[PDB]
């Protein structure tokens, strides 16, 4: 996969993945790993970010790979094609990955009967500690916002476990002001009654999946709207269109959002500053630049409940997986915790 441009070697690991030809991971998971939030049980806390599996078309795959949950997605409600190619930059000298995809997606309609095609064997896996995460965007060309992430809810909310109202892609014009008090109160609201009015045992959380880029008054005006309207949860970080001094990829300048470990550590601080904006009380799926325990950890530590990671997988392979897992685990008991559970916020009671 290293050998071709970055999306071709995507695609490939998509079908690769699909498939299952990849050996199962021979990592157990430990009850140390166990986490329960969002009204789940989650296996382990390590997930597979959004971007990944844009279309759904790799769930199972993922899972056998040894994620604690698969979040599918973006999903624009009409199908669209992005952005012209290339469209996506490696970083080798960074450990880094830009990209400017601009929502790339097979459509509601497309995902909502991949989805159903396994409606039955992902409620199994979720009873099994296995959750499904289901990630929504909007077209580029659409007038109503509100209504494009409405028409998500009502159409894939029904297969999800979690819904996420992305609103901090970086790669659609205007979308990031989405994440505005006002515009984002208005948001929410009609997303959130759209959700209370699916049946109860097709009614997912909502989490809201934020920038790395905000301001300080962003982060307070989201916190008070999430705890005003009663949001589910958040997703710290997408990727970040900031451009760290010290980068060294011949492509850092490129356009788009970065991820991977110049994102690590902004990230990190991001989730911590919303814990305690939230007064941890909203759960917090952490995400930027994990590739390891340690990393998984600290932002476990600063208050994520689960963590996500993407860039690192492309640059060591499927093992990474068990690796953070193994590693994570290895910590918390060197650390004293009893289990994830008990690292939850630990930073924050120091
Ligand atoms: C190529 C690529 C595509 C992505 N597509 C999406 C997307 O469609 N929706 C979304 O919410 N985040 C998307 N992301 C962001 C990731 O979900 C994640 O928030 C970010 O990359 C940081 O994690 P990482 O450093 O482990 O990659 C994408 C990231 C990458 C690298
Ligand atoms: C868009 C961002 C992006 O997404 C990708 O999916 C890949 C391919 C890829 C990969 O998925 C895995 C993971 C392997 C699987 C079978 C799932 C890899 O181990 C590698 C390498 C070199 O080891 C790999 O290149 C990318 O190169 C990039 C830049
Ligand atoms: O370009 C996309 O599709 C995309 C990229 C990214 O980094 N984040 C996101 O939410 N969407």
């Amino acid at each position: 996969q290293g050998l071709l441009d970055p999306e071709s070697a995507h695609r490939l690991a998509v079908r690769f993945t699909s498939l299952g030809l990849l050996p199962r991971a021979r990592f157990q998971d430990s009850d140390m790993l166990e986490v329960r939030v969002l009204g789940h049980k989650f296996r382990n806390p390590v997930g597979i970010a959004a971007g990944f599996d844009k279309h759904g078309e790799a769930v199972d795959g993922l899972y056998k790979m040894g994620f604690g949950f698969v979040e599918i997605g973006s999903v624009t409600p009409k199908p669209q094609e992005g952005n012209p190619r290339p469209r996506v930059f490696r970083l080798p000298e960074d450990q880094a990955v830009i990209n400017r995809y601009g929502f790339n997606s097979h459509g509601l309609s497309v995902v909502e009967h991949r989805l159903r095609a396994r409606q039955q064997k992902q409620a199994k896996l979720t009873e099994d500690g296995l959750p499904l995460g289901v990630n929504l965007g909007k077209n580029k060309t659409s007038v109503d916002a509100a209504e494009d992430y409405a028409e998500g809810v009502r159409v894939l909310g029904p297969l999800a476990d979690y819904l996420v109202v992305n609103v901090s892609s970086p790669n659609t014009a205007g979308l990031r002001s989405l994440q505005g008090k006002a515009e984002l109160r208005r948001l929410l609201t009609k997303v959130l009654q759209e959700r209370d009015g699916l049946r109860r045992v097709h009614r997912p959380a909502v989490l809201v999946k934020i920038a790395p880029d905000l301001t300080s008054q962003d982060k307070e005006d989201i916190a008070s709207v999430v705890k005003e309207l009663g949001i589910d949860g958040l997703i710290v970080t997408n990727t970040t269109v900031s451009r760290p001094a010290g980068l060294q990829g011949a492509l850092r300048s490129e356009t788009g959002g970065l991820s991977g470990k110049p994102l690590r550590d902004l990230s990190t601080q991001t989730i911590r500053e919303m814990y305690a904006l939230t007064q941890g009380r909203v759960p917090i799926i952490g995400v930027g630049g994990v590739s390891s325990g340690q990393d998984a950890l600290e932002k476990i530590r600063a208050g994520a409940s689960l963590v996500q990671l993407y860039t690192a997988l492309t640059f060591w392979g499927p093992p990474v997986v068990g690796k953070v897992k193994r590693e994570l685990e290895a910590l918390l008991k060197e650390q004293g915790f009893g289990g994830v559970t008990d690292a939850i916020g630990a930073d924050h009671r120091r």
